[PDB]
């Protein structure tokens, strides 16, 4: 599988797929995240980078997490469970599913979407026309079989998607057309509503990925996007559930 080589094996940029993972939101500055898995354990902080380049494409590589928080002093164990991590060529995201927490160890179950990087596609460089189809997977709690199918048309930049196959009925949604729009980075992404039955049940976000390039004389000439990866959230009858989401072309 080559988990302890994502652990412990530098960088190398002859690897497929996305090759680093920049953690951000699933490692604060205060605390720190030991990750576990085939014999091998490492602990990040936050800003450090996951070699994602060794694990496999379109798949979910599962780890043992346990979430630290740095207080003057020693660490202090917060968190820990599961720690899933989802990767295709341009972009990459990361799940917690917290198994235990902190007494105030208490036994507690959750999931949580961590990161959610990648090489994202800027606002400004978007292609100007045509419809692109993304397929991918859709991954909750306890269910990695999700599949997604969300569709772009770049000349209304519009996006409407639907996820099937889910252990959970109720998360069996659609996903709402909604426009593109440009966050603080000024980065492609998208946000919606999560629909049940023609019923509005939650909400939805996806970032937009790609690669590009340019010319002898720093002239964009090249621009594709070709991978789209995010999260919603579904109310259920038994409360909010997170679900992520990731979908490329063929």
């Amino acid at each position: 599988a080559g988990l302890a080589d994502a652990l412990t094996a530098p960088l190398d940029h002859k690897d497929k797929g996305l090759q680093s993972l920049t953690l951000d939101q699933s490692v604060r500055k205060n605390e720190k995240l030991k990750l576990a898995a085939q014999g091998a354990e490492k602990t990040y902080g936050n800003g450090d980078s996951l070699n994602t380049g060794k694990l496999k494409n379109d798949k979910v590589s599962r780890f043992d997490f346990i979430r630290q928080i740095e207080v003057d002093g020693q660490l202090i164990t917060l968190e820990s469970g599961e720690f899933q991590v989802y990767k295709q060529s341009h972009s990459a995201l990361t799940a917690f599913q917290t198994e235990q927490i902190q007494d105030s160890m208490v036994a507690k179950r959750q999931f949580r979407i961590g990161d959610i990087a990648g090489e994202h596609t800027s606002f400004d460089k978007l292609p100007e026309g045509g419809r692109a189809t993304y397929r991918g997977t859709a991954f909750g709690s306890d269910d990695a079989g999700g599949k997604l199918t969300y569709t772009i048309d770049f000349a209304a930049k519009q996006g409407n998607g639907k996820i099937e196959h889910l252990k959970s009925p109720e998360l069996n949604v659609d996903l709402a057309a909604a426009d593109i729009k440009p966050d603080g980075k000024r980065h492609a992404v998208i946000s919606g509503s999560v629909l049940y039955n023609q019923a509005e049940k939650g909400s939805y976000s996806l970032g937009i990925f790609g690669y590009y390039t340019k010319d002898t004389n720093n002239n964009l000439t090249l621009v594709k996007a070709q991978e789209v990866a995010g999260s919603a959230e579904v109310k259920t009858v038994n409360g909010i559930r997170h679900i992520g989401l990731a979908a490329k072309q063929l």
